[PDB]
């Protein structure tokens, strides 16, 4: 009787409100009298007034029965609160510090905090008679909210997919239309439209049947997926029919007004989306800003043509796009193809604006053709020598994508480029030495290069690459050779004296401290610290001093056990991600991290002019120019995010520290999350956040221009908008949703009160800055009329507050 | 607009299937053809084929109504195991490797497992068509199967309350007749029970109603809480009615077959709880046993008796006792007093077995009487000296609450008890004086004395108290002293070389080394670590030296972070409560404990002989008198358990080691519970684990009697006996449910089966042991028949295995 050697282990063990509650639950049929009892009651909720009778009487249906007897124990004081009650029959006591206080029965409820978020409770419910209990856990109802808007939002999603007159929308734009549809509601014998009725609404069958008339003489009936209506969001037209309603139905609907707020003019959008598509096929217009392109969508002529017409016969037409039919180019008798729809031609022209246009071109069916001119092209250049703004311009697109240059200001970054020379090398000319010290930076114009180091090659860079930018902040020995592999390379080029003429100070003094961060490889046992800096309860921030080189950095300590016990194995990954990767002047710079098996470690750049909380605190009531800089800056801090799919979610003063100069640094990216859709946990802090995450419904980056709207508020104002003077989360939250936002007398710009306003609308759609133009209409408000965004990120501007000398907040290797 | 100078933290984020899942949730009405579909999958189920027809609609009911589309993911392979799922249309398909293998539609269920317990999956399940599942999570599942099972008892039990016949069965028994209740349906027109039928089954209406008949003419109806039969459960008697279900109703229902294999005979349990609360009113008998006390309530005779009648008149009548009635003492013509109903009398005769019964003694009404005669109590005791047994039977119930003693053989304790001798003091006299070294242990037969240290007193201590033991195993001083603080003090004593003439070696140094370990108080800088002799993968077991003494211990040390990691700050307290108080020779006997930022720790006394894994191993296939032996103190180490309400719930070989002497040390209280009620949670090493902690319907201590099957099984055949094979959990549980139990050729003793087949009793009222006798049942088993019990705790046995030197498995301060 052989035994098994081997070693077999054992299975361990694992609320406590929710263990009570199990206790009383039982099953019970719903009649008509409870539905519509919940129904009442859950109208009266914090979160539930703003649901439609559909979405409640989802919510009634997951509630439970609980069935209790005299002198039982609902829900204790200091307990973690999880369940919301309505009391169906019996009597049912509230004692507070253990001394009774209210009598509550059938309609009254109670625990309302519980769905929200996880809290201590206040009272000791208890029960008097032999009563009874509808309830829900938070869990289940904020599921069940989750699920509501999500299939709401993903099935108006498919009918904006499926409506043609949408198809040329962006994946971002069909997305902020989505949000604008409204669920409306149908009986038998209702009119969904009438014949000759002048509508601006699309509708959009869900599920149900419905009639169609002509001139009072049924026509055909319509099933689920059907729509009418498409073009009244595009002109003003009678419907052609009179459609009615026949079984129950439901219908998606868009509406011309809200499209034009969310969206602008339709027309004009889908345009644009299908000029820029076509433009963007040529080499040239590739290189083109969007707002350029748009530019050239928003002003190109347009016209048909019947077939076999000469369009073009060699007035001043530079580039030519097919929006429909097919046309053939010839040069003088040769055909050189036929363009089809969305192919264009004319780059050959575009690029020599004096040059005689040479070609044909000749409709071969009944076609709509898009015309640019040169004055077109001028208007969209601001110049009227097109040529020499298109190679400005090239330049220009090439050095606003490398750090160094993407934040000066325009007139630097253009005398700059002005101040470009070329020179031309032959094959195997050492355009840069490996070991000697540079005074230059190089775009390559034309042909190749071979980079190499010790003999060694490292790669290959061609047209428009650069290389050699550090000559221009440090005098250094240059790290590798780069050498002419081609026959006859012409690079353009700057001197780092010309450079030094340009930029000031002040940025010079930023880019020098930034780019050297990368250079020194900083190992933990390297690192002494000097103090303490702060300290977040998860941890510490320890000021620490490289030896080597005597930089000064921040040290983050983080315990594993404070990511351990909170479930934060997921989130703290996540965090280094969006950490490590911001790359902005307004945002702190990762330099690297550490492992260890006690506790994680963020090495980042240290900041000495202490956090804005304190800052405004000094200033008292910051001055239009005042709140225009530090709302300035957090507004392209928060932009670039966004920009990246990044939502911060915890925008608040302490989160922004100051740096020596007096410009901001975004910190603490515990709350940020890459926004894959709509995100619907609870995280932030409760005065900052905004109505949309606190109601369970979705929400996206638009939070955080709610938050700003809080920051604008405390800075002009002083106080904070709602719930200032509660500790209670409940009531905070409770005047963020309800309350009322006023504005002290003192307050005496009318536009910082409209941009507060629309900051602090409830409604995302409504609120400034959440339409497509995003940021553009908040930096473009009247609020900013005389604020110059340009010199704010080129760190030209005279900050607020500079501190004197260092400022803490002291009184006051993958990770798994 | 001053601000708050306050500071306001943040909110954080907190399955991953059950997140899949929630997506694909929507809403269902349950028809006929749904609940009958989910109805008959459920019975081909592991867990639910035992539930009758009203638990499985329940479980119906909680199931949730899932939609798919085609080629959409259900369940994938590694993920963490949480729903179980029914196919309700289309097709699905699996694949394990990611490699295509069955194809399942309508009626077919996948991930049975995860019911059981969260498991890792074993394949995808994938949706081919556009399919539909009925689902249901696992705490959903367990949560059910509790409160049902649950509700089910206590309504039971308030039954059970309820019904005359059992009020005067103690708590313990009447739970456990709770158990044996089998509910019974009944429709419109079937009969309950027939009137001449010689039934043995008592009902109780849950639920309904019944229309009762004599003679075939209705009498009255029957409503929900009345009950019939309790006559049937004592004897044999026809019905006196015919009783006849008028609407659906329910019935709880006892048999008397169940009842005598749970309870015994329930006028003989009956008889001995009224005779043992009377007989304990008394001084006398009090001291005596539960078994000498039942004895008497066996042996009583009972008298029914006229009012006015002379029941004593100065037989061998020593004791007296009313059952019903009144009774009136005299002496000679004086009235004493009235005895009523459970009083008694008669101490004076018990203590004096030659004196005259002077008293008398007339019943005041018609009575009924219990009488305890001289050789009834003679009987009871085993002698006809009856003043003597009762005075050496005092003396034997003091030293039995002594750890010293109360493991020593009978014939060792009687011995010892013999020997007593009796000194008289005055008061002031020096019992015993501080500082002297002491040969003697002390009794407190008349008086009291003073316990004093240095002048300062301690206590005071009275009739039956003790003092002074330790002079028995060490020569030390006295630290106390010992004053007789009354007029003429009585001690019994005995010699310390009287002592060390009955007790052996063996026990002898058992004791030495066991008290010594509260005198050394432990800190953790004294000790110093010799080496490793375990690895729990919570932490390590280092054997350590305490320098001052030289004593080696055992140091468990127990990393916080795998305590925080598990949600286990709950369960670390109550294994360190249980730990503590563990005082059995057979079970590891804790030190103390220690506290620290990184680790708890458990100190407690090192065992040198290794584990019983190991040592069976060494043997191979154990004889009987080596099954017996190791089994035996098993079942004294459980038994002690079971006595204090904790459940183990962990017994396996491994957690059992052997100490130098070779008699076992069990370990490891990380499962183990204070059980208040019914536990549920599944815990526990699932070769060892019995049916009713899988099956999820409720279990207590009987568990750890079902896992001393198991041991018994490998011991004596060799293999476990289910799912000696199986890696796959699953599978091993099938084993354990619904295996065949068998026995190889080469097992020869037919007693060694049958214990093992009653140990291995699927159901928890079938099983040896489990009871109202306890563990009795096991120990007189055949098995048992030439072991001698006494000789085990008393370490008088040769253990089948002793080890030559030190052997370890090294190859192979509020705790919060
Ligand atoms: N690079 C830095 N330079 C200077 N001070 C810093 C730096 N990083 C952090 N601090 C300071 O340290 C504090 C704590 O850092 P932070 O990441 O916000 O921790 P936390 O866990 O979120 N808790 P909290 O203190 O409420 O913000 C900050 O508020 C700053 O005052
Ligand atoms: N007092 C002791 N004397 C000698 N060996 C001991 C003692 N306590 C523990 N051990 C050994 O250390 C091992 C681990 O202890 P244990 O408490 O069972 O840890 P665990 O976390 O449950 N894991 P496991 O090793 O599977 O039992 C035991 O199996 C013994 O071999
Ligand atoms: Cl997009
Ligand atoms: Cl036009
Ligand atoms: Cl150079
Ligand atoms: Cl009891
Ligand atoms: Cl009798
Ligand atoms: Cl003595
Ligand atoms: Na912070
Ligand atoms: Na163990």
């Amino acid at each position: 009787g052989m035994r098994c050697n081997e070693k077999k282990k054992a299975i361990f063990s694992n609320s406590g409100e929710d263990t009570l509650m199990e206790d009383h639950l039982q099953l019970r049929e719903k009649l008509s009298e409870d539905i519509e009892m919940i129904k009442a009651s859950l109208k009266n909720n914090l979160v539930c007034s703003t649901l439609n009778d559909n979405e409640i009487l989802t919510l009634s249906n997951y509630m439970q029965f609980f069935v209790f007897k005299g002198g039982d124990l609902v829900i204790k004081q200091g307990e973690k609160g999880s369940y919301f009650f309505i009391i169906n029959s019996g009597k049912f006591d509230v004692y507070v510090n253990d001394k009774k206080v209210k009598s509550m029965g059938k309609g009254s409820s109670f625990g309302e905090a519980a769905l929200i978020h996880n809290t201590q409770r206040s009272a000791t419910i208890m029960a008097e008679t032999d009563g009874t209990l509808w309830g829900v856990q938070r869990s289940t109802f904020r599921a069940t909210l989750k699920q509501l808007s999500n299939r709401n939002f993903n099935e108006n999603r498919s009918f904006i997919d499926s409506v043609s007159v949408f198809d040329m929308l962006t994946e971002a734009q069909k997305n902020m239309i989505t949000n604008a549809c409204v669920i409306q509601m149908f009986k038998p014998g209702e009119t969904i439209v009438k014949q000759g009725d002048y509508g601006d609404v699309l509708f959009i069958l869900k599920e149900g049947k419905a009639t169609v008339f002509i001139n009072d003489k049924e026509i055909r009936v319509l099933n689920k997926g059907s729509y009418f209506g498409e073009r009244a969001l595009l002109y003003d037209e009678p419907r052609s029919a009179t459609i009615i309603a026949k079984e129950p139905t439901a219908c998606a609907s868009i509406c011309r007004k809200l499209l034009n707020i969310v969206l602008g003019n339709l027309q004009v959008v889908l345009f644009r989306n299908i000029m820029t598509e076509a433009l963007q096929q040529s080499e040239i217009f590739r290189q083109f800003s969007a707002e350029q392109l748009n530019d050239l969508a928003d002003t190109a002529i347009v016209r048909d043509y019947p077939a076999n017409y000469h369009i073009l016969h060699k007035k001043s037409v530079k580039y030519l796009i097919v929006l429909e039919g097919k046309v053939e180019l010839f040069l003088d008798d040769e055909s050189i193809g036929i363009l089809t729809r969305g192919k264009s031609f004319g780059d050959q022209y575009v690029l020599n604006q004096k040059q005689k246009f040479r070609h044909t071109v000749k409709s071969l069916d009944v076609c709509k053709i898009a015309l640019i001119t040169e004055s077109c092209l001028a208007d969209c250049l601001g110049d009227n020598n097109i040529d020499a703004s298109i190679d400005h311009n090239n330049k220009k697109s090439i050095i606003k994508k490398m750090y160094i240059f993407r934040y000066l200001s325009e007139q630097q970054c253009n005398l700059l480029i002005e101040a470009f020379r070329t020179t031309r090398y032959e094959e195997g000319d050492y355009i840069i030495q490996e070991g000697e010290v540079g005074s230059r930076f190089y775009i390559i114009k034309n042909g190749e290069v071979e980079v190499t180091k010790n003999g060694k090659r490292l790669r290959t860079l061609g047209k428009n690459d650069y290389f050699g930018e550090r000559a221009l902040l440090y005098d250094e020995p240059r790290t590798a050779s780069i050498i002419s592999k081609a026959t006859s390379v012409e690079c353009w080029f700057v001197d780092k004296s010309v450079f030094l003429q340009i930029i000031q100070g002040p940025m010079l003094t930023h880019l020098e401290e930034r780019i050297k961060m990368q250079d020194t490889k900083v190992e933990m046992h390297e690192l002494e610290t000097e103090r303490i800096i702060g300290r977040g309860t998860f941890g510490t921030v320890k000021l620490v001093h490289h030896k080597p080189t005597q930089i000064r950095y921040a040290l983050k300590c983080v315990s594993k056990r404070s990511i351990i016990s909170l479930n934060q194995q997921n989130n703290i990954k996540l965090e280094r991600e969006i950490t490590a990767e911001n790359d902005h002047p307004f945002i702190i710079r990762l330099v690297r991290t550490f492992k260890d098996s006690n506790c994680f470690y963020f090495l980042t750049e240290l900041v000495t002019g202490g956090e804005l909380y304190d800052a405004i605190r000094k200033l008292g009531l910051l001055s239009k120019p005042q709140a225009q800089f530090y709302l300035g800056s957090i507004i392209l801090a928060i932009e670039y995010l966004h920009e990246r799919n990044i939502v911060y979610r915890d925008l608040k003063p302490e989160n922004i520290l100051l740096d020596k100069q007096g410009y901001v640094k975004l910190i603490d990216f515990g709350c940020a999350k890459k926004i894959q859709g709509r995100a619907y946990t609870l995280v932030g802090t409760p005065h900052y956040m905004a109505p949309e995450v606190i109601l369970g419904k979705g929400y996206g980056c638009t939070v955080d221009i709610w938050a700003l709207g809080v920051c604008l508020y405390e800075f002009i104002c002083g106080p904070l908008p709602f719930g200032n003077d509660q500790e209670d989360q409940l009531e905070i939250f409770r005047d963020i949703l309800t309350g009322q936002l006023t504005f002290p007398d003192y307050v005496s710009d009318q536009d910082s009160i409209n941009l507060m306003k629309r900051l602090l609308c409830r409604l995302p759609q409504g609120r400034i800055g959440c339409s497509i133009n995003g940021f553009k209409d908040i930096k473009e408000h009247a609020f900013f009329g005389n604020f110059n965004w340009d010199k704010l990120a080129g760190r030209l501007l005279e900050p607020p507050l500079v501190s004197k000398g260092e400022t803490y907040a002291e009184d006051i290797d993958s990770w798994d």
